[PDB]
């Protein structure tokens, strides 16, 4: 279970610990242990990015609903147009799965 | 081509397989194998982040447009200064 | 921004390791990775803090729309979407 970016700081600090332990008394098993740790840190980095991406997708949904609110109340299409173009573009260049 | 975060998931599983093999039977060839796959998974991560940072600035520009519209149509100055301050306190952090 | 340098540095070190695997090279690569992962975590951290400020801006925006008199239907829609973002938001 990924809980937040503190998972990333804790797994990074553990990796820094292994690193100094490696450079002090190098050894193959220490090298494998560093790689093991790197994989744990990377697995948590990936989990964070997936969350952030879903987050931004959900932000786009809120932004679309907001544009609808402004339209449902009679705001000028002159104004809505610029917002609709920017959101269209963002929806195109959005990082997704 | 970076297609999305599914790339990160796919390069990560690959690195995990390499790691299991390395751990059941270590070897110098697999250690370099793993380090190569780490640089790969990391390159894609840097690609996703790059894309997220550009996405984020696009989101902020849309927020500014929304707030500028709100002012145009006569929202109250209390909430208006409240939103403009949030944007300024974001502009600092960036 | 400075994420680039940390990745390029790491890809050049990978070359030197590719040609003549040494304990020196391997350890250099790992340290270079740690630095790259350090930059990557820091970038993610900044992004996560900024999205929590984006959430607050969205809340205030929804309040300005309710204040002006947006229909309950679209309003509830917006309130539900932000509640869902708040619940799934990446944080510390």
């Amino acid at each position: 279970s990924h809980m937040g970016t503190e998972d990333l700081k804790y797994s990074l600090e553990r990796l820094r610990e292994i690193l100094e332990r490696l450079e002090e008394n190098p050894s193959e098993k220490q090298i494998v242990e560093a790689i093991r740790a790197i994989v744990e840190n990377n697995a948590q980095i990936v989990e964070a990015i997936r969350a952030i991406v879903e987050n931004n997708a959900q932000i786009v949904e809120i932004l679309r609903a907001i544009i609808e609110a402004l339209e449902a109340i009679g705001v000028d299409q002159k104004i809505l147009e610029e917002m609709k173009k920017l959101l269209k573009d963002l929806k195109r260049s959005l990082e997704r799965g």
